[PDB]
């Protein structure tokens, strides 16, 4: 059984290779998740076929309980695995299984170097330095749902300054950080990737929340626990570190 | 079925309550893991009986493949769950199952405030500031097994300065940090706990490795995936944050 692996284009996890050489099938792609998948294939001993999710979505539910994206591909048995920056969440575990996480990440702060600002508390208690998140993303939604007082005050500031404080996308937010007195709230993984590529930029404070990326499978898949085992081996033998360093480290 | 829960005394996860009031059974204990267990019990709907692991060990293997500690209790079906600061590891997954992690942690650096030192690379390339780990602990073993060049150089320094660089326990290491020009390599969780209680002390840099604490069960336990689900709900609804803050925050 050649496993069908659903995935999604997302730098640096999954990209098309910058080549016009005759590359076919899996060889068309590169990235952290391609390297991970290769390692998993060699530990477990499976053949695989990478297929980009047709609708280009991660996977969310509508009011009728209908799913889309990579999650739908798993539910429909049109993919055996989902290998992507795919968050292990309560709602998704209702409908698919996940390996244990190959990466753990949390919301943090992207800001300039050389300022007395050291935490989210430092931003919360002032208004001179503006801060926000990508509109309608996971990070904005976190602040919107939070009952923690300091993040409620932070959401109050973001929501009241809606037009300016919230950006269209991560690229816009980084530009806002680079050009204006602005701090962007974004996933730690993304901050690490950006700060490696922008020496004027830095992470501020630690993680504001916590979640993991895991390999998705249909409910009951006999590959799930095997993939957990392989992930633990890669973790312990320093290979996940090596793969992260390969893709994250800047000039 | 009242579940037997194996655990281990370890501040602030599991402690005896500072009380001479008539407290029996589970009520004798307090701590992060007791709070977690209470939440799990209320989500899943189980009764439970907390029993300290008789040998006071986490769980390791001998040459005959014989286990001890909480892992042995699970293998022997003398406990249904292990709820403790118990690391999810490749070797343990061979013999027990684990929920997804309720806490994610990594080796980091404990040092004084106000120095130009900002990372492990800063320590590695000098000898004036001495650094090390607890002798024969997980953190020392990491550096001993690492193939990463900067941690090989760090291990070289720790091993050559064996007598002084390596400490007997965490308490000794903290005292060495407080009294000498010394940086201690220790788990991020422990650093957070200590820095909340010592205003002169701080964390240096980020995580050097990554691992998770999970709830242990016997292989095939029908509680494992339910506990994962409960953990995800607690994570997403900010309750794990609240429980960590309850036990970690200092004066
Ligand atoms: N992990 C998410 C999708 N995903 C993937 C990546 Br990579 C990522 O950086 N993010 C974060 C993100 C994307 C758009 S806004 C935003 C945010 O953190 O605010 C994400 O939500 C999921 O599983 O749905
Ligand atoms: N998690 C470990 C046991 N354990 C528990 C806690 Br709390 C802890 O801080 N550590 C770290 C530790 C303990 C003695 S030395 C050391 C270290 O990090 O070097 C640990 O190994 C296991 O599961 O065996
Ligand atoms: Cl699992």
């Amino acid at each position: 059984r050649t496993l069908i692996v659903t995935t999604i284009l997302e730098e640096p996890y999954v990209m098309y290779r910058k080549s016009d050489k005759p590359l076919y099938g899996n060889d068309r792609f590169e990235g952290y998740c391609l390297d991970l998948l290769k390692e998993l294939s060699n530990i477990l001993g499976f053949l695989y076929d990478v297929k980009l999710v047709p609708d280009g979505k991660y996977g969310a539910q509508n009011d009728k309980g209908e799913w889309n994206g990579m999650v739908k591909e798993l539910i429909d048995h049109r993919a055996d695995l989902a290998v992507a920056p795919l968050t292990i969440t309560y709602v998704r575990e209702k409908v698919i299984d996940f390996s244990k996480p190959f990466m753990t990440l949390g919301i943090s702060i992207l800001y300039r170097k050389g300022t007395p600002i050291d935490s989210a508390d430092d931003l919360a208690k002032q208004t001179k330095i503006e801060y926000g998140a990508v509109r309608d993303g996971s990070t904005m939604t976190f602040f919107k749902k939070s009952k923690i007082s300091t993040y409620e005050k932070m959401w109050a500031f973001m929501s009241s300054r809606q037009q300016s404080a919230l950006v269209k996308n991560s690229d816009e937010g980084i530009q806002r950080v680079l050009t204006t007195d602005y701090a962007l709230l974004m996933e730690s993984t993304s901050i690490e990737y950006v700060t490696q590529r922008n020496c004027n930029l830095t992470q501020i404070g630690g993680l504001i929340d916590s979640k993991g990326y895991g390999v998705g499978t249909p409910i009951g898949s006999p590959y799930r626990d095997k993939i957990t085992i392989a992930i633990l081996q890669l973790q312990e033998e320093g290979k996940l570190h090596m793969m992260k360093e390969k893709w994250w480290r800047g000039n």
